[PDB]
């Protein structure tokens, strides 16, 4: 049965939520849709509240509006944000033009998880050891569209964390994204406990080649198989050797740290990709005594998404998504 | 000898500029700074003339601004802008704080050549040649940091073209970025080409990864050796099959064009990397063949680039530029 609905306007565009969802308040936005915080009376929680921009104006807002539904949909990870409520305003198909999508309500961006400044060593443990275990179910689920990353981040006053949706190209270059997506999470990671430890920027460089010549000083040049195949000898200057700069190694560079943390940094800050640490191993190591619990550190449900390789019309894209609003029962 | 300057207020900047440059009027801009055109008295000729945004606020602006200066001071090359002047209303080091380039003025875009609807083969036989004569150069160059592309090109109504230098990383994308940096070129000389010819996007994509699906439509499926290595069986079940759209090939797509032109795309847009066509390859195919002169192909001068590995204060780069500036003789 369709709820008490009712209408306002924030930042010049027309909102019509439920009655359950009062005291809207616009926290932020970006393309794909605008955000709000709202005060749900029912389950007496502050939630986030998001309008789509136009889902459907072309084939793929509405692909992607598609996706997103079924995506937060199948995400059931207590490290991963979830579906929590989606509706809409229209009583039919043919009037269905404006889609909301309802989840918890993070307070805090990793750009300001860094400045928040006073971290215990427990604070990291947990902090790590969450995208960790979101990152696990993550790859598990094999998602073809990439929307969840470890710099997407979002944490709640008391360091619980989620993972949120957001924060003329050769075949080499994406086949390459797939080949490495699990360990270049990894190293993302890598990074972000490192700016925790010590508040800094680990590998800045002047330029994004630049930053490759930083990232060697501490894990080393790569192996001669990646070494003696690129395109020039000048090209293999520039990867065999390092300038002769000031000697860091990771010991100085945390040397505040926690040992473990160290320990386990020289493990997820390593240029042979085969060698990385992954990210159950990572689970399994002494840094995370604490939380590390290995019946409790679940991978996913396999996710369909034939969808994916579908070529159809925007209105066949906005059925799907009418039939996913309507099927939806909210926990 | 310091000849007589000139000041104006242009977009609430100042602008200072030698006698010789006058009839400064504003066209486009970007991070690095912003371009004027100029009449120059001197030469007599339509000029470009850029003035760099606070080129020496950081390390970042300051090595910045010395890179642009070697560089475009290296290239010489018909294909590829070059340095006619650089110049300072400052008269000691101390005082040096703006700097100002100056190169021949183009006047039409990449995105600016498409819409440009009624194109001879001629023209794109021109165009082509001209990318490729480019690129063999610059790639023959060894340019560490990459600022010279296909996409950069720029055209005068004559279709005379030359290259501008405008239009938490994990170490393996870099790397990849390194591996493929000729062959991901080709790639765009192609994807452009093809554009011409058609007048529409070659390999339209719902989102990026979604493209691969596109291209493979086309190109087929990667080799074995690029499968068996995809971190996940759900990975390598994108990239080993097509689903079941229409059947599309090269003659279909490019049906009007000259049959020379489908013969050097289907040189271009392969998905093996090492079976594609290289630049120098290109320039001897049947395609080009008033164009094509094995003389007057010349690649690089060596480019001394051990600056970019050197660690200075902003200091130190800004009395480089300056030497660089006083050192300078125009041409
Ligand atoms: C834009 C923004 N969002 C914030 N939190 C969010 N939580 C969850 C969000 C979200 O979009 N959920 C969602 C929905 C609803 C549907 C589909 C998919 C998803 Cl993932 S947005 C916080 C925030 N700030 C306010 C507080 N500032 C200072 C800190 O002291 C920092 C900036 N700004
Ligand atoms: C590693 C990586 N992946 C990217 N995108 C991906 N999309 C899809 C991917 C993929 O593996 N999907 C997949 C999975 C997971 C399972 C089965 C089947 C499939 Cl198909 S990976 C983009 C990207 N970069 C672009 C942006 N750069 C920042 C500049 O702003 C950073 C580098 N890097
Ligand atoms: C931004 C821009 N530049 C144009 N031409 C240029 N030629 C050379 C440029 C340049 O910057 N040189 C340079 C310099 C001086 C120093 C260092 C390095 C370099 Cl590379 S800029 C044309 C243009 N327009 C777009 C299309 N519009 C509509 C047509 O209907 C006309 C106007 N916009
Ligand atoms: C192929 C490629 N190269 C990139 N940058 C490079 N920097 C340095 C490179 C390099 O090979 N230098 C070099 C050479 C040439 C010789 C000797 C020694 C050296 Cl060090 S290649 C970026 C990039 N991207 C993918 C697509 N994204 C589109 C977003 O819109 C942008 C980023 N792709």
């Amino acid at each position: 049965e369709r709820p008490t609905f009712y209408r306002q306007e924030l930042n010049k565009t027309i909102w019509e939520v439920p009655e359950r969802y009062q005291t809207l308040s616009p926290v932020g936005s970006g393309a794909y849709g605008s955000v709000c915080s709202s005060y749900d009376v029912k389950s007496g929680l502050k939630i986030a509240v998001k309008k789509l921009s136009r889902p459907f104006q072309s084939i793929i807002h509405a692909k992607r509006t598609y996706r997103e539904l079924r995506l937060l949909k199948h995400m059931k990870h207590e490290n991963v944000i979830g579906l929590l409520d989606v509706f809409t305003p229209a009583t039919s198909l043919e009037e269905f033009n404006d889609v909301y999508l309802v989840t918890h309500l993070m307070g805090a961006d990793l750009n300001n998880i860094v400045k928040c400044q006073k971290l215990t060593d427990d604070h990291v443990q947990f902090l790590i050891y969450q995208i960790l275990r979101g990152l696990k179910y993550i790859h598990s689920a094999d998602i073809i569209h990439r929307d969840l990353k470890p710099s997407n981040l979002a944490v709640n006053e008391d360091c619980e964390l989620k993972i949120l949706d957001f924060g003329y190209r050769a075949p080499e270059i994406m086949l390459n994204w797939m080949h490495y997506n699990m360990t270049v999470d990894i190293w993302s990671v890598g990074c972000i406990m490192a700016e925790l430890l010590t508040g800094r920027t680990l590998f800045p460089g002047t330029d994004h080649i630049n930053q490759l010549q930083q990232i060697m000083r501490l894990t080393g040049t790569p192996p001669a198989s990646v070494i003696s195949r690129m395109p020039s000898h000048e090209a293999r200057n520039y990867i065999n050797s390092l300038p002769q700069m000031p000697k860091r190694n990771f010991a100085d560079v945390f040397i505040g740290a926690n040992p473990l943390a160290v320990d386990l940094l020289e493990k997820m800050l390593v240029l042979d990709t085969d060698k990385r640490i992954t990210a159950s191993e990572a689970l399994a190591h002494p840094y995370f005594s604490q939380y590390h619990d290995p019946d409790d550190e679940p991978e996913s449900e396999p996710y369909d998404q034939s969808f994916e390789s579908r070529q159809l019309e925007i209105e066949e894209w906005k059925r799907l998504t009418y039939e996913e609003v309507c099927s939806f029962e909210t926990p």
